[PDB]
RNA sequence: GGUACAACCUACUACCUCAU
DNA sequence: ATGAGGTAGTAGGTTGTACC
């Protein structure tokens, strides 16, 4: 049975309002006193001062308060006010933690005092026992969700401290500060460009970079700590954290009904066979393809051309090499290097700095597909200028120096060339093949007090037919710019089929702040099917089983899928919000997994999004970065 | 940059209650 | 306007495993 680190929340849900009248002391003071001792807040009225709690025994510090208590006291149920519980509980759990010697970190992570050990890499480096909380409400009913991870920190405070970094963690504020000095035995920071001497430079710790993590060399030790010792954070729980035992009850696990987790299995299919495997590619070659490989070389000198010509002949010039093996694998009609007439040198050179070529007659008139093969001595800061400054009319395949030799690294560079090659269907998903008729798109939406708007829209196989992207400033107005974009795309689908689509799949990256009717009317009165649906890959719920592969069922309504990757395993939440298409909520969710798979970017890799909110993402973050790795 | 992703620090924006 | 105190969501940018 997988476990899941959900725990029910075994209180009332209502919370109540108390209030204390203090005649000897001022108000505003008082709640100051109160809500400084029993770290918790304490709001002042006009002549009372009040808390909200919830509805649990909360004891209020010092015990002689009880005298300025009130018989009044106001309830307010979860029903009337959703918000007011949840965050009230928030504060009512940080004050746990926080009276429980636990350190308060953004994000509802709380770190561990107690719970702390030496990494074996470097003494002085101290890692702590850390847990992330969150407050998900499924079934009409609240539970609470548990995730260990580790916070590193210096072993003894900065001054006593062999190690040093660049900032400070406050252990009793929670706050982090530029460290400027720790000269005789005063320890400043910044705050505008305001520097102090701070009282204690004990309760000051140092807290440290990837980068600092490499200098130091503890930086592996690190991430074999994450995926090695994370389990021993679940198992000790009840134990570790026992004081929430007031809301919960710890030593009682959640347990999926029987159903509500599924395993789902991608077939991809290939020219001659289908397989689980995407690699095997290879072996079955493209479902479609019957193409020419035509490509050019760019040098950034000649220098570097005779420098990594050894290599290159016997890669790429060789018939006998694990090029043209691939090439021939993946089922293309042959591979052809063109060379100009003006030199018998199918070899061109590009100046690095400005990343342009000079303007050649040969270029001007080259044949549409052909693949730009690029080398690039090092990774350069910015790859706009090459995309910007390369010609136009040309797909752009550039490839490292010192990568240039790992056979799957060649291998899924062929891989990508035949992705961008629009008659090129790598494969198709086995289960999405019937898919044709549905268009999915996804939508999102990139802040910063101006807000930028991204959509793609995508078919069963895998291509794109159109990518919308806004950098407009921030109801009705951006309500009108997507049912603009909308049309748009829809105008594409129509245009690549000469149909309209049934069945249209709308995939948000996270929850839906605007307007509904108006979407699902102007959806919707074109008799077209259409579906809402709200992805967020910020979810907290997780499990020491491993889960890669799965979907779970948390209600009817919600869904979290969590895709196969190397690393650990991190869900993402799928909630169908509203549905009136043929299809059930249940293949639905399969096909948003699915659409995780419908392209892969190398054969090795995969896809943590479905392939429309992962293009909208991508184009979104990047003015140009996004067009070398997305074919449109 | 043949690529996916995890981790980490930093930072911002919005909002909330005070309040000069 | 502007400064506390707090919560929330995400962007920049470096390093780590993994694909054989």
């Amino acid at each position: 049975n997988a476990y899941l680190n959900l725990y029910k929340i075994d209180i009332p849900k209502k919370i109540k309002r108390l209030y204390f009248y203090n005649p000897d002391m001022e108000p505003k003071l008082f709640a100051r006193n109160l809500s400084r001792v029993n770290n918790f807040k304490f709001q002042d009225s006009n002549d009372l001062v009040w808390i909200e709690i919830p509805d649990i025994d909360f004891q209020i510090t010092p015990k002689n308060v009880f005298q300025y208590k009130v018989e009044k006291e106001e309830i307010i149920k979860e029903e009337e006010d959703k918000k007011l519980f949840v965050k009230t509980l928030y504060k009512y759990i940080k004050k746990l933690f926080l009276d429980n010697d636990f350190y308060f970190k953004k994000g509802n992570n709380f770190i561990s005092n107690s719970e702390v050990f030496s990494l074996d890499s470097n003494e002085n480096v101290n890692a702590h026992l850390t847990y992330k909380i969150k407050i998900h409400n499924i079934s009409n009913e609240y539970y609470l969700s548990i995730l260990p991870k580790f916070t590193f920190l210096s072993k003894e405070p900065a001054l006593e401290s062999a190690i040093k970094s660049g900032y400070l963690y406050n252990i009793k504020s929670g706050k982090s500060f530029p460290y400027i000095s720790g000269l005789d035995g005063i320890l400043k920071i910044d705050i505008n460009n305001q520097i102090v001497e701070v009282a204690y430079p004990e309760n000051y710790l140092f807290n440290f970079t990837t980068r600092d993590a490499e200098k130091y060399g503890f930086s592996k030790e690190v991430h074999e700590i994450y995926k090695n010792k994370v389990f021993e954070g679940f198992k000790k729980i009840p134990k570790t954290l026992g004081f929430l035992n007031k809301i919960t009850n710890l030593n009682e696990n959640y347990q999926l009904k029987d159903g509500y987790k599924i395993f789902i299995n991608v077939i991809y299919k290939f020219k001659n066979g289908e397989s689980r495997y995407a690699k095997d590619v290879f072996k079955y070659s493209f479902y479609k393809n019957e193409q020419p490989l035509k490509a050019i070389f760019f040098f950034s000198s000649k220098k570097q051309f005779f420098e990594v010509q050894k290599s290159l002949k016997e890669l790429f010039h060789n018939k006998h090499s694990v090029f043209y093996r691939a090439a021939a694998e993946l089922g293309f009609s042959k591979v052809e290097f063109l060379r100009d007439s003006k030199t018998k040198s199918s070899a061109f050179l590009y100046n690095p700095e400005e990343f342009t070529v000079k303007n050649t007659e040969f270029i001007n008139q080259i044949e549409d597909n052909v693949m730009a093969i690029v080398l690039l001595d090092k990774y350069i800061g910015n790859i706009d200028p090459l995309v910007r400054n390369f010609p136009d009319n040309l797909i752009l395949q550039p490839i490292l120096k010192e990568k240039l030799i790992k056979p799957f690294i060649i291998k899924s560079y062929v891989y990508k060339m035949g992705n961008f090659i629009p008659e090129c269907k790598p494969f198709i998903l086995k289960k999405m093949e019937d898919k044709e008729k549905n268009l999915y798109i996804g939508i999102d939406l990139s802040h910063d007090r101006k807000t930028n708007l991204c959509i793609a829209a995508v078919d069963n196989t895998g291509d794109i037919l159109y990518i919308g992207k806004h950098k407009n400033l921030e109801e009705k107005m951006n309500l009108d710019i997507l049912e603009k974009e909308y049309i748009k795309a829809f105008e594409k689908y129509i245009e690549k089929f000469n149909v309209s689509p049934e069945n249209v799949f709308i995939l948000r990256a996270g929850r839906f702040i605007e307007d509904i009717e108006i979407i699902k009317n102007f959806i919707s009165y074109n008799d077209t099917k259409y579906t809402l649906v709200e992805v967020n890959k910020n979810t907290n719920i997780n499990s020491y089983d491993d889960l890669k592969e799965w979907i779970i069922k948390l209600d009817e309504n919600t869904y979290i899928y969590y895709p196969k990757t190397f690393l650990n395993q991190k869900g993402v939440e799928v909630k169908i919000l509203e549905n009136n298409t043929d299809y059930t909520i249940e293949e639905i969710i399969e096909q948003i997994y699915l659409l995780t798979r419908v392209a892969h970017s190398t054969p090795y890799t995969n896809y943590k999004l479905p392939y429309p909110l992962h293009i909208a993402n991508k184009v979104a973050l990047t003015d140009y970065e996004w067009k070398l790795y997305i074919p449109y």
